[PDB]
């Protein structure tokens, strides 16, 4: 990226409600971005389902996911969560968080393709060690905020070493707000509460088009307990509200 400035005013949503996090926002492009606290910007996190977005790439670059119109067919059997007991689309699996359809996909793209597209995204430390079917979930990879929000400029500008048309299928499968001139992309993420000392994190990363405008933005947050998960949200929303942007 371009110019990080650190901005100790975007603390008091934090404080508040006593969360140890970063968000970082970039406006237009990453030639200038603001954080609230710029160690944390640049410290690697589990993914967990934010990688969701270059899994879904990958998946259609290798034709594991044939187009954007398959169905990813439920077999009946229990899964972990209700929402994800039932036939989803891409669009939908990637909206539900439906770790189980994402599990298969990683599978068949394999450990050498995985790799590949990893190294060629940038995409964090690269370590997909720990189990093709889990290394974003409880392995060893991961990505800092910045290199998030580097990463989806490239996605939004199709710049990503990958087929323009692919690009625009996941990115259609990330909106989440749609209005005449205000459009957000985004994705959640969430390892879990974690172990005695070592929190879990939790995301919200993706952009906001207002008007002309464009700002990429990545939030993650330490959480040891569910009940503060949808502090993932509203802590960047309000920080996003008061810069005009809503
Ligand atoms: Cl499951």
């Amino acid at each position: 990226m371009g110019s990080i400035t650190e901005n100790t005013s975007w603390n008091k949503e934090f404080s508040a409600e006593a969360v140890n996090g970063v968000f970082v926002l970039c406006k237009s492009s990453s030639k200038s971005c603001a954080t609230n606290d710029l160690a944390r910007a640049s410290k690697e996190y589990l993914p967990a389902s934010t990688f969701k977005i270059p899994n879904a790439i990958i998946g259609l670059e290798t034709g594991v996911i044939k187009n954007e119109h398959q169905v990813f067919k439920w077999d009946g059997k229990p899964r972990a969560m209700k929402q994800w007991e039932r036939d989803l689309t891409l669009r939908g699996a990637i909206q539900v968080s439906a770790v189980p359809v994402f599990q298969q996909i990683a599978r068949e793209v394999g450990e050498v393709r995985m790799q590949k597209y990893l190294k060629k995204f940038s995409y964090g430390n690269q370590n997909i060690s720990g189990g093709i079917d889990k290394f974003w979930l409880e392995g060893q990879l991961r990505i800092s905020a910045v290199n998030q929000v580097e990463f989806l400029e490239s996605l939004y500008l199709n710049k990503l070493s990958a087929s323009k048309e692919n690009q625009l299928i996941v990115k259609e499968a990330l909106v989440t707000e749609a209005a005449p001139e205000y459009l957000v992309h985004s994705k959640t993420g969430f390892s879990g509460v974690g172990t005695e000392s070592n929190p879990g994190v939790a995301w919200w990363v993706g952009w906001v088009e207002k008007e002309t405008e464009v700002y990429f933005f990545a939030f993650n947050m330490d959480i040891d307990n569910e009940s503060k998960l949808p502090l993932r949200k509203s802590i960047p929303t309000k920080i996003m509200e008061s810069e005009g942007i809503i």
